[PDB]
């Protein structure tokens, strides 16, 4: 099962912080309006070190109390931006190739669920690897980071500098 920065088992039924091994790399999960986004449908990574950024909230494939090492999972916000339907972040099509956004128009729970956490193999600090997840289920991509002109760091599918993560409860 997953577990959060005190050792402890994450619950669907809690929200987190999904911060950095190291503190150097930037601050939490955001979000921010890029391109002709009429607002922040963009899931982006704080500049800011302290910044502990949006508290997520996870689901289980499973529908279930904890999350199954390896079980797919939905990556939401807690409190979204008014002008989302939903809270769950989706992957969508970029110039910059796939895109980690939140919708305009509510979204199936079979394209939410497309999430993996897939943890480093350092130990006694429980980190995470977020992969991302299509239909031909196939779970062999990464989610890294992009940098725009605007300074955003927006999280899309990269080939390699993949995002390392531990939960912190809030």
């Amino acid at each position: 099962d997953l577990v959060d920065a005190e050792g402890n088992l994450v619950e669907t039924g809690g929200t987190y912080y999904l911060l950095p091994h190291i503190w150097a790399h930037g601050g939490g999960i955001e979000t921010a309006k890029t391109g002709n986004e009429p607002c922040p449908l963009t899931v982006v990574r704080s500049p800011n070190e302290v910044s502990k950024g949006e508290p997520i909230r996870i689901s289980s494939q499973f529908l279930s109390l904890f999350i199954p090492r390896g079980s797919l999972v939905a990556l939401g916000f807690a409190n979204p931006p008014s002008c989302a339907a939903s809270p769950w972040w989706t992957v969508v099509d970029s110039p910059q190739g796939p895109a980690v956004k939140l919708s305009q128009q509510k979204l199936p729970e079979k394209d939410i669920l497309v999430f993996k956490f897939e943890k480093v193999s350092h130990s006694n600090i429980h980190v995470y690897k977020l992969l991302y997840c299509q239909h031909d289920v196939k779970c062999d991509q990464y989610i890294g980071i992009h940098r725009d002109r605007n300074g955003n760091r927006r999280l899309v599918v990269t080939e390699e500098n993949p995002l390392e993560l531990v939960l912190l409860k809030a």
